[PDB]
């Protein structure tokens, strides 16, 4: 019989406001969520790549540097996996919700004046575009310094973090998007290919799309 510890965190006030704004307003051009998550994996892959030329053993639990897109039409999930640097516990809590982001207020002002959600990345809050298409997001991550953790949120002002006792990943981050009922086009291979081609073609790392069938 298992016992697992969970910790519940409140999103920083403006992050929570941004989150509600994302979820509760209609926005065209939602497909940009994919560009934001892939840029995040590309950034984490640059990170491990550079860290390793200083200390090669950092590639022990993780040699290949790439991105995998995994739609699941049974689960209604869309998973973006990278073999990037990953996140420590502190990186998860601070980076994903707890600490104020300096661009937050500016972006909301931008949006309320009619800006395209596409501008989100320039404001340092690109991760949150995930909520344009997903009702719940799960982040599984593994950094060399630590154990694997699972971050999770359905918005509402809180997120949870717990040590993951699930499939081990070695090193990297996996963003699992539990898609809203009406956002299932993001599970289709043709559309995923369309949006990567439109928005994500200068990634310095190979991206593979895995289609169940
Ligand atoms: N796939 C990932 N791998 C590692 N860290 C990540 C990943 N996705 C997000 N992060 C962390 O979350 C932070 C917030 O991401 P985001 O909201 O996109 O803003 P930005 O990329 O401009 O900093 C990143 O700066 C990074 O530290
Ligand atoms: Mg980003």
């Amino acid at each position: 019989m298992e016992e697992e510890e969970v910790e519940t965190f409140a999103f920083q006030a403006e992050i929570a406001q941004l989150m509600s704004l994302i979820i509760n307003t209609f926005y065209s051009n939602k497909e940009i969520f994919l560009r934001e998550l892939i840029s995040n994996s590309s950034d984490a892959l640059d990170k491990i790549r550079y860290e390793s030329l200083t200390d090669p053993s950092k590639l022990d639990s993780g040699k290949e540097l790439h991105i995998n897109l995994i739609p699941n039409k049974q689960d209604r999930t869309l998973t973006i996996v990278d073999t990037g640097i990953g996140m420590t516990k502190a990186d998860l809590i601070n980076n994903l919700g707890t600490i104020a982001k300096s661009g937050t207020k500016a972006f909301m002002e931008a949006l309320q004046a009619g800006a395209d959600i596409s501008m989100i990345g320039q404001f340092g809050v690109g991760f949150y575009s995930a909520y344009l298409v997903a009702e719940k997001v799960t982040v599984i991550t593994k950094h060399n310094d630590d154990e694997q953790y699972a971050w999770e949120s359905s918005a509402g002002g809180s997120f949870t973090v717990r040590t993951d006792t699930g499939e081990p990943m070695g090193r990297g981050t996996k963003v699992i998007l539990h898609l809203k009922e009406d956002q299932t086009e993001y599970l289709e291979e043709r559309r995923i290919k369309e949006i990567v081609k439109k928005h994500s073609q200068f990634i310095g790392y190979p991206i593979t799309l895995f289609v169940e069938k």
